[PDB]
């Protein structure tokens, strides 16, 4: 059993990790007859779907998908920090196999963190 | 397979994206025998539905019909801004096919823009 | 004529604007036959490819082939940060369509800059 | 001949001079079909194309469009002031014709 | 298509990956009748050649020869960091098919 | 064979050497239909061209005219110092013929 | 197929290695009708050519290489000549650092 | 289906409705080959054109493109106060896919 | 044949006769794919569409949809009182079918 | 060829002139399916069609077809004076083959 | 090309100018088979058709004898003053061939 | 793209642009066989045609051909003030490429306006 | 036959277009022996000569010569504005083969700024 998403991700084809560290931008869901799908976009412009069930997946994958489609909706409405995606890039958009959740403080963020202790020290 | 809500929108007969680019002003919902149904509406004074369960939905839309009423209702309990909704307008009120959400707030730009008004007031 | 990559992208079926504000992290390319292309990642886990010469490429299109294939070695050589990518996200990897690059300091980080040019200059 | 940017600029009709005296800002390139083309900014909002070679073009000016090109990617890179740019203006963005680069 | 050097050298027969990590040590180029070729050379020994165009090259490999050549020089003359070959095992020196730079 | 700048612009009528010890001041180039050339300048006030390529040029002379530009350009850009040109004085500006970089 | 400019150089004739293991002092071209040539310079005197014209693309290459070497000052290990021509004619070209 | 040039607008990439509620300021029409186009302004400054008909139309929309310059033209000739366009806002000018006339 | 548009009216499923005697309040025309439409509203808040060409038409109603385009924009800019629209109600916005015009 | 419409009328079976000497008072048309039609009447109750186009009438009376309903059209909507309709008294309601206009 | 309505009567076979600076008195047109025409008549009597398309007439003419009679229809409806009318005299009545308007 | 008639005009080889600002004097229309043409005329003694179609013009001018005939014609029954036509002067009379139409004959003319309204002020 | 001096200048080798928008500095005119000619200058230091007439020109250029020196001195003692001058650059001074003088700035325009300068001081 792999120990983290790129051990895992390593285990599939035309699979790829994305290196976001960053919130969703947008949460998209649909409820349409053979577009029940969600799809999230990042500020970078990077697109991923959770894809519709049926075709490809087996009934083990079903509860699955279910939960991805709530992760990331509650990662979206409390603008969680998505670390990386496992992804497969025969699909398009990109098909979400796996996401890991960390909090790394972004590069601007430490010294944000650091003009908030010396602004709240002088006034 | 459509990569946002206005593609998927394009799929399908009569259709059409509402821009809310607000959060819901109203959420019901009824558990009452044939109207098992939610409704949303906007300070705006648009209404939508989310359709009862019915003859015109194929089975992989049921679990789908559930997760729009749980979207829906999350959504106007964190004030969350909807960008679009894709309905249908051959229905009164007008029945929800899709919704997209999207985030425009910069995270560490109200950070920003508080050690602007902290600093423009101490030196 | 388009005025800007995001204008240019716009005009293509199947096309997508990637924001990278970043250098090449890899840079790879073969003579080997049928495979005389080039592939370049980023840090982020993006995979971009310059597509083998070919019969969806119109003869305009060689000449900008091999300028592409030119600009990628020598932006990767000299650490240029690429603004923008417009690529197909109907080929694995994406095939780049274009390029912009700016040394774009971000929004937010001109204010960052001159709140510790201040903020080192009282306390 | 002419012996400066100038002057060549005075033999074409729909020309101008834009002086920079700056460094380029940007630089977009595309191999995408009908849209081979070159797009430099400068930092003051000025946006300048070399245009896709087309039917306005004389087959000498093919190497001299793509010579041109590598002088803007070189230039970008090295940080070199563009001094003056002659440039169509019925065109949009405006279309370079030369450019001259002068000790910066 | 490939991703990366690793699988796009193993659609090919006769091929390997060397892993260096170095920069390029020597760079030779000659002009002279039937060894129009260029050489590179690591620190740790290994030669490796872009083959002389010749009757084992297709048209579309014609340019992508030259590009090679373009590509090691300035490689060399920057001190770049090569990261993979992708070579042909079946020639002496082993002949390049592919390079991948990183940081 | 000539083994200097010097020697090879004697070959020639109408020519002679500038001799700059200097680097380029100013770099112009244009893709203007009839006007396909190459203007630089000296801090003295020097102008030369490399000029249109044209019916007084023989056909091996087309690959040299586009290489003076490529070597006027990087020339350009890394400040070398030109140490002479060979210039035809038939013309205006005097046009390039042959030059030399010594640091 | 040879695997250093030395063994390349001893398939042929009229050659004869130089080891400079210097940067080009001088570096001139000729863009003149049939002196198409570029002649380089060494501190220690030496004087090379690449002579006027598949080979016609690496008598190009080599002109390309000896002017970038020049710009930033790569050393030259080796040159391999012809010894039958005045100034010497470069046949390859080694680079060390 | 839409109800309104608004609702029209937001089912289109690269889009946005322009209101004017004024009538046209000039009227522009080229048969020429390759800029068989028409161009409107407004007071304000607004120009505006009716894209030449090319590879990114389909063939339904060959007529409509002829029937929205018929528009244009009788709307300047009547002095008709245009309300809204909808453009597609990645082309110079910004090009015209749909027109609302109130009042 | 029929001698109205009432007549003509209840020649058909899912249709309606709705009587406004006043002009055009608003004229929209779309030339986008797959929207190549108009809409026309009243002063009274109703709204109506000419559909899009599409698999519900027979070949002879292609000219019939040109023609109903030109009759509204002309009756549209000469403020022309419309008597009736026949529609049909089964589509969102209501689709005309047929108009008519009364000068009394 | 006949100089006037009551000679022209006089050629065909089955027709004959209506004397109106008065503008249009209603104009409709239909798109619907098989009606593709025009109807007019006057003031004193006449009502006259332009026939549904078909494969059984001729390429040019096709074309007149949708002439006759631009005519009609732009005439009641100008309140022109109709001087006499040529009309099929075959059909129900009679059906205009001609149409004449003075002051 | 001749510049004004005059000169193009005069390189045709039996036609003549009338010039008769003066709107249509009356429009006429038909729908019925083989007689597709139009007839205009003025005060002073002159009448004239725009002919039957026929073997008489090349397939550039098509789109001209529709533009005719779309130009004659406005005419009449706005009082437009003809001021020439080249005519075929060969026929009964006289054939129009061009029209100028001026004032 | 060009932005206005001037810039349209200068795209091509023996073209130039009259300035008018003046209704159409004039217009002429033949049927006649080869001479299927236009020609208007202005006060000034300007003569243009829109030429017979023939070999010179490509398939997609044939409808902006008649376009522009619809056009001149309409324009001259309204009196409308023809701005500008983009002509080839290589054909006799001038053949028009481009019209623009606007209300002006202003300039100088919203300046002698105004010294009306302020003339008839104070004396 | 071209129609402006910009066309004119580009049929002859050795030639270029200067533009002076600007009046002539100086007129120098000689009857000496073999030195017929006239040179003007403009205030930026330009020199241009009209050439003694000899065996480089054609018979045809005799009379032309002597215009250009009577337009040359007219256009001095005027102080008319030289627009261009189209010259051959391999004569030491540029020997003129072509001169455009243009007006712009209009007749009743410099009446219409005297009347706006004498109608906003009174009333
Ligand atoms: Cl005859």
């Amino acid at each position: 059993t792999p120990q983290n998403i790129t051990d895992l991700c390593a285990e599939y084809h035309n699979t790829q990790i994305y290196t976001l560290n960053d919130k969703i931008f947008s949460y998209t869901e649909s409820l349409a007859g053979k577009r029940e799908m969600a799809i999230i976009t990042f500020k970078n412009g990077a697109i991923f779907q959770v894809e519709v069930p049926g075709s490809q997946h087996i009934d083990s994958q079903k509860k699955a998908i279910e939960r991805m489609k709530d992760t990331l909706r509650i990662a979206y409405l409390t603008e969680a920090k998505v670390e990386k995606l496992c992804v497969w890039n025969n699909k398009t958009p990109h098909a979400i196999a796996a996401i890991s959740m960390a909090n790394g403080v972004s590069a601007l963020e430490k010294e944000v963190s650091a003009l908030k202790e010396k602004v709240s020290a002088l006034e």
